[PDB]
C-alpha cells in the first residue's frame, strides 16, 4: 500500500508515545503485557485525540478547495467538534458545529462544561438541536466556503487515512522497540479509527488483532461503518488485498446501557485504570474500550505473554458533564 | 553550575515544544514574535502541567527517604494538587490532599468538576477545610501506618522546588542552539513563585534573569515577589549559580492580577477569547489568561522592542475553566 | 367514625382551598369539570405539601413523649424530609434526616438544590451517604434514632413518608372531612398521587365514611405498583380500624392506576413533561416530575380519553412536591 | 382616603395571614415581640409574594385595555419575572420578559433553575440579554397588544396601589387581634412595596413606622424612588395629605455589599430565623430584611414591648441560584 500519496497537515506534535501500564498489568496477574499509545496527547489544540490525528489528512482538501469554515456535527460532549474548533481557530478559518442531544443524559451544566465549553471559548459558531444541510448551506449563502466534516470524521473520503497512519507509527516504534505487540484494543462508534486500524494492519497480517470495542450500543451499525469504511479506504491506499468480515473484530459486551451513559463496569474500570497508572479515561468512550480490556485480561482471553497496546483515543473533558456521578471518587 | 547533580524522576514526556504564535504576532501589529512552550503539554499524568515538572526532582527524594503517601494541598480548584493526585497514582502511592476555599468565588459544580474532580477519580484522599488540617493531614497518615512525603503550595517552599524550572532554561537554551537564536523575554505567570524563581536562576546563567517577565496572578504581588526572590537565591545556591540574584533580576508585573487571586477581570477574558482563537491554545480565568493578558496589553503598549522574540509559557490550568462555566456560557 | 379523638397539632394555615382549573378544563374539551385542592399551598413552613397534613397528627405524640429530635429519612429530592425539617425548627426540635440516592439519576446539582437545600438551611442533620451504601439494608435509619439517643436525646421516629406509621393515615382522613365541609357549598372524583400510601389511605378510609372510597382515583408514581397498591389497602385498613370506621377496606375501594409512572420512581417520562408544562402554561400551577406532574398527566390522559362520565367533577390533589424541579433543571432549559 | 375606586383582580388567596415569631423572639432577649404577615404564601400561581398583590391593581386595566401579551422585566433570578409568567398563563395571555444579569454573581445554573425556570415552563418567552423598548415593539409587530409592567412594578401608575390595600388588610386584622403593630420590617429596592405601605399607613399616622430595609445597596436612588412613588400614589388614591420625606424611613446598614449579593450576616440572619422559625427568606431580599429587623432588636433599637410586624415578601426560590454558599448549611 502507498499512505505517503496523500498530504497530511501537520495539526499534533509528531508521533504518540507508547507507554507501559506495569502497574495494572500486575494487578490484573502479571501474565498480559498492557501498554498505551497516547493519542490523547498528541496535540497542543485544545487536547487534541484521535480525531485529530484525522483532521491531518482531511486539512489538506479544505485548502485545496479553498475553504474558509470547517462545519462538523456530533452530541453535546462530542470531542469531535472540540478538536476541530481548535483546529479550525489554528488555520484561521471559522467554525460551525451542529450539536445534537445524542444521550438520554440529564445534567445541569451539560451544555456549559467539558468540550462544548472549550467550542465556545475557540470562537466557534454553536449550534443546539436535515439540521447538517442546513448549517452548511448556510455557510454559503452567507459568503463563505464550507468544508463539510461528518461525524467523528469517520464516513469521508480520507476519514480513514489518519489511522492507516497509526498503524505504520506503530511499525516504526516496534522497530525501535525491538518487539511487536500481539494485540490493539481500541474504542469505536463512528468507524473510521478502527477501519484506518484494519486497513494499515491488514498490511502486516494483524487486522484480526486490532480489537474493537462498541461503545455505540448498536454493533451491527458499527461494525458495517467499520468494514465499509475499511473497505473504501483498503482501495485509497492500495491495499491488495480485500477486507473480509473476518478483518473486523467489535467486542459487544462492554457498550451498555447505551451510548454516552456508563455502566457500573465502565465506572470500575476509569476508577482503577486512573488509581494504578494515573491515566485518566472517561464514561462515553475510553473507560468502555479501558473496561473491555482490563475484563479481557481478567477471564484469560489473552494468551499469556501477550503484549496489547490499548489505544488512548483522548475524551477526558466529557469527564465535566457527568460530575455527580463522580462527586466522592 | 550543575543541576545535573540532582537526580530528576521521568514524569514528562521529554523536553516541551515551542511553538510560534504567528496569528496573534500578526494580530497585535506583527511588530513582536511572540511563541509559547507547551508546559501545559508535558505530561500522560492528568494533563500535567507546570508543577508536574517541579515534581520530577522532589519524587526522588521522597522515594529516597521511603514515604508511601503524597501530600499536599491547595485551593479548591488547584492544579498542583491534581498533578499530585495523578503522579501519586502512577508512583504506586497514596494520596491526601487538603483543599481550602481559597477564592471568593462560589460557582455550584466548584469543587466537583475540573481538577478536584480528577483528583477523586486518582483515588486521591479529597479533604475540604470545614465550611490545623495541613498537621492532621500529615499526622493521619503516620496514625495510619504510612509516611507522607509533604508537598507545600505549588511546590514553591521547598528545598527542591525551584529545579524543576532551572531545567526549564536549559531546556531553552538547547531548543535555541536549534532555533538559531536566542528569546528576547520569557514570559511566565507567577503565584507561588518557584516556576519563576527556576527561570530566574536557569537565565542567570547567560545573564537573561531579568528577560524574564513574571506576570502576577496572586494580586498580593509584594509577597509573591518576595517568594520568588528568595527561592531564586535557595536554588541557585543549591545548584552553583557563579553570580548571584539581584532584586532587579525578579520581574514581576502587577497589573494583571486583579480584582484578586482566582477571579478574572475582563481583560483576563478577552485575553483567553483572543488567543484561544487566533491560535486554538486554551488558557484559565486564574493563571494563565491573566499572563496571556500580560504579555497581549505588553505587545499592545509596545513595550516590546519592535523585532522582539518572547516566549510565553503555558503552564498549564486549563481544567479549571470548568469552574467558571457560566462566564463562557456564550463563549 | 371519629377522627377528632387524636389531637392535631397545627402546622397549616387553615383548610386548604379548592380552585378551579377552568383554562384547563376547557382546554381538554370543557366535557369534565377540574379543581385543585392547593394541599401543596398548605404552610409557611418551607413549602408545606401533603406530608405536614399528616405531620400534624404526629407531633402531639412526639410532644407527649418528650421528643426533642425529630428523624426521618428519604431520597436526596425528599419532599418528606423537607417538611420534617421545617416542622422540628418550628418546634424548636432538633432533626436527623438520613438520605440516599433513590433515584437512577445524577444530576450535577442534585444534593445541593431544591428540597435538600433547604433541609440543610433549615438546620437539619442531613446524613447523605455515598452511592452504594444502601442505608435500608445496613438499617443505617435505626443507627440516626441510637445516635441521637447516644447522645442525649430522645428521638422520635417517622419513617418514609410519614406512611407506614400509626398515625400516618390520620392527616387524610381529615382532609375527606374538610371536603366534605367545603362541598356544602360535591366532587364526583380526586386525583392524587401514590407513592408510600398513607395520603390515598387517609382519603379512602374518609371517604369511605360517605361511601366515596372507590372515588378516589390513585395515579402510581412508585414504577412499582404492586406493591404500593398493597401498602395503600394495609395502611387504609389499619387506619379504617384507627379511626374506629364502621366498615371493612375492600380490594375494590382502593384505585391505583399504574399508566403514568415510567419509566422509573423519580424519572419523568414525556407524558409527565408535557403534562406539567400542560397544566402550568393554562393555570399558572406547577407540577414536578417525580411525583404530582405523574399525576397530572394521569387525570388529562383520563379526561382525554374519557374516562370520566361527561360533566363529572374532578378533584386534583396537589399534594406539592415543586422545589424538586430545580434538580432536572436541564430538562427544562428551553422551557 | 378611597382605595376603592379601583378594580383588583384576584390573584391571591385572599388576606395573608400573621404568625408570631415566638422562638425568633425569644431567642433575641424577648425584649421585642416579632411577627411575621406572609405575602410570600398568598398565591397558588407559583408562589406568589408582594409582586402579585402589586399586580392585582394593574391587570383590570392590561384587560380593560385589550391587551394580550403581559411584558416585564427584571434580572436573571427576577421573583416579578416569575409571577408576571404565572399570572400570564393564568390570565390566558401571551408573556415576554426581558432578563438582563443585574448581579455581578456568576452561578454555573443562575439562568436554569429558581425563578427563571419556573418562567420558561410557565411558557414566557424569556429573553435574556434597547433591551425593554425592543421587546414591547416586537410584540405589536407579531399582532399583539402588550401591556407594559416595569421593573418590579413599581414605576406605573398603578404600581403602589396593592400595598395601600395591605396596609387596609391590616388594620382590619388588627381590629380582630384587638392590638395594633408598632412597627413593620419590610425589604425595599424598587419601591412601590414600601410606598405603597407608606402612603396606606399614613392614613393612621404609622408612615414613619414602616422601617424600610434597603437592598438595592444604592439607598439614596432607592429612597428617592420609594418617596416619589408614595407621593404619586397618596395623590391617586387622595390621601388627605401631602407625603413628605420624612415618611420614609430606609435603613442602609444590610444591603452590602452588593444588588444580589449576601453578607456573612445576611446569611447568618437567614439562617437564624429558618432554624428557629421554619421560615426560609432568600441571599437577595427578605434575609438582608430579616438580618436588618434582627440587628435592630440585638441593638435595642425597639422600644421594649414593641410589636414589630415582618413583611416577608417571597424570593424563596432564589435561593437554588446560592447553592454553592448553603452546600453545608
Ligand atoms: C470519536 C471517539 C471514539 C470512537 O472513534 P470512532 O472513529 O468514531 O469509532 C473513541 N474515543 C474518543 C475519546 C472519541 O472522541
Ligand atoms: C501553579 C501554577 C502557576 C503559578 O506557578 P507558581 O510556581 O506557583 O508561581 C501558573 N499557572 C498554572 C496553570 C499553575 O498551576
Ligand atoms: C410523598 C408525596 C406524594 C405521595 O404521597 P404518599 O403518601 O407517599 O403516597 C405525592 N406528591 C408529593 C409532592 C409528595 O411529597
Ligand atoms: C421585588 C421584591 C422585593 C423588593 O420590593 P420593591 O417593591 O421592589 O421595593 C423584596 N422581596 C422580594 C421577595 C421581592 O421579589
Amino acid at each position: 500500500m502507498n499512505l505517503q500519496r496523500f498530504p497530511r497537515y501537520p495539526l499534533t506534535f509528531g508521533p504518540t508515545p507508547i507507554q507501559p501500564l506495569a502497574r495494572l498489568s500486575k494487578h490484573l496477574g502479571g501474565k498480559v503485557h498492557l501498554y498505551a499509545k497516547r493519542e490523547d496527547c498528541n496535540s497542543g489544540l485544545a487536547f487534541g485525540g484521535n480525531k485529530t490525528r484525522k483532521l491531518e489528512y482531511l486539512i489538506p482538501e479544505a485548502l485545496a478547495q479553498g475553504c474558509d469554515t470547517l462545519v462538523s456535527i456530533g452530541g453535546i460532549q462530542s470531542n469531535q467538534t472540540r478538536q476541530v474548533a481548535a483546529v479550525a481557530a489554528h488555520l484561521g478559518m471559522k467554525c460551525v458545529l451542529v450539536q445534537e442531544n445524542w444521550v438520554n443524559y440529564s445534567d445541569a451544566v451539560y451544555d456549559r462544561v467539558g468540550n462544548i465549553q472549550m467550542s465556545r471559548i475557540l470562537g466557534a459558531d454553536v449550534r443546539l438541536v436535515r439540521s447538517w444541510e442546513d448549517a452548511l448551506e448556510s455557510v454559503r449563502a452567507a459568503g463563505g466556503k464550507p468544508y463539510a466534516i461528518p461525524a467523528g470524521c469517520s464516513d469521508h473520503p480520507l476519514g480513514g487515512l489518519g489511522f492507516v497512519g497509526f498503524a505504520e507509527e506503530v511499525r516504526a516504534q516496534e522497530a525501535e522497540l525491538g518487539f511487536k505487540f500481539d494485540y490493539v484494543v481500541v474504542c469505536s462508534v463512528t468507524g473510521s479509527t478502527q477501519a484506518g486500524m484494519v486497513v494499515g494492519f491488514a498490511a502486516d497480517g494483524r487486522a484480526d488483532r486490532v480489537i474493537g470495542v462498541d461503545a455505540s450500543a448498536k454493533p451491527a451499525q458499527t461494525r458495517e461503518q467499520i468494514t465499509r469504511i475499511a473497505r473504501q479506504t483498503a482501495e485509497k491506499v492500495g491495499l491488495e488485498r480485500d477486507i473480509m468480515r473476518a478483518d473486523v473484530v467489535l467486542d459487544e459486551r462492554f457498550a451498555g446501557p447505551e451510548y454516552g451513559l456508563p455502566n457500573e463496569g465502565t465506572l470500575e474500570a476509569i476508577r482503577l485504570c486512573a488509581r494504578t497508572e494515573g491515566m485518566l479515561t472517561d464514561p462515553v468512550y475510553e473507560g468502555k474500550s479501558m473496561h473491555g480490556m482490563i475484563e479481557m485480561v481478567r477471564n484469560g482471553e489473552f494468551p499469556e505473554g501477550s503484549r496489547v497496546l490499548y489505544a488512548h483515543l483522548g475524551g477526558v473533558p466529557a469527564l465535566n458533564g457527568y460530575s455527580f456521578i463522580f462527586r466522592d471518587g
